[PDB]
């Protein structure tokens, strides 16, 4: 599984469950085309997402729908969403885990890249 | 000054100097239109990014060009760039703080009156 | 396994391997007594730090030896070490994961608590 | 001013006001002696914490009382407190800002170190 996410909620000290996650890929026309999608499970992870075959070289954007996550818990957050944009698989085959730590007015995102 | 940025480098423990920062604003055509731009100074701040008059209600995107920042220091980082998107319903002042590491990016919003 | 750690290196985008982790527990005499110790593996995890039986109610301190970690990579960091202090198991039995993200001049810590 | 703190609350997007802060310094006897203390103001800063004269070489610990901060806002937090320990002024005279970002189950800290030339 070459693209994973792990989302944690810094307010509750729990994985963030039901965070809608879209992955886009940049096209020759310089637009973002929807590549993959899911919802974080009980562990704040998205199983599947894509495959070594269908992945490939290019520029990807992983978007977490943070505003819906917070609003559903009665919190009024700052950000519309949290993006991670990066070039993938251009210097040999890697696996990417995108970790996101969520607070209402703050976010962090960290990439773990393996071989 | 109603929209500020403060950028820190977590590797050096110094403000991040010369980080290209673009601010966009969402339009009725559903596109991002360039609204403001600058480069962080010696304190990692951009000084007069916009003005109370020009900065109305709407949806804004602050973009930090992190890949250039790092590459120029001989580091090969993870992110192409780092976006902060939010709706200003202001009257309020917004500081976007970013902490930069090669494989991690952290952002906090400070909102005042 | 009721007390886990997960340590990531924000410079390399890799789990932080060989970080010395000591766990202390507060005593009646108001001192810290050494409770457990380990070194992060290839995934930045310590695997069996204590056990449900030995890990009771009280005040604990998890210490990461960050200065040795960085110096060994030729970096001269800011912090001597990074501590996480917390009360555990006082409102019923929980499992605790302490996540740390390391940069030379910055450290971040998050707790994940489950039932 | 050679030692500042700046404390932010990640839940509110506001400076964290009235965070109790203590600074300790390590002694020859291997113990922590209280060196300075304050409460964060409206900007989450404590300013005149110490002075270039009083603040020499050594090992210091800056402690934020996060549990009181949160409890006073009705939040039951995870950490008892948050410590930042570091050696200061051993390679020439510097100024230190310790920035802390607080969430109920998460704590983040960054050091900004400058050379007053
Ligand atoms: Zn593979
Ligand atoms: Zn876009
Ligand atoms: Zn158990
Ligand atoms: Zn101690
Ligand atoms: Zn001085």
């Amino acid at each position: 599984c070459p693209l994973m996410v792990k989302v944690l909620d810094a307010v509750r000290g729990r994985p963030a469950v039901n965070v809608d996650v879209k992955v886009f890929k940049k096209t020759e026309e310089q637009t973002w085309e929807l590549f993959a999608a899911g919802k974080t499970n009980d562990n704040g992870e998205i199983h599947e997402l894509t495959t070594d075959d269908k992945f490939g070289e290019g520029l990807y954007k992983v978007e977490f729908d943070t505003i819906s996550y917070w609003k559903a818990l009665g919190v009024s957050p700052f950000h519309e969403y949290a993006d991670v944009v990066f070039t993938a698989n251009d210097a040999g085959h890697r696996h990417y885990t995108i970790a996101a730590l969520l607070s209402p007015y703050s976010f962090s995102t960290t990439a773990i890249v393996s071989n």
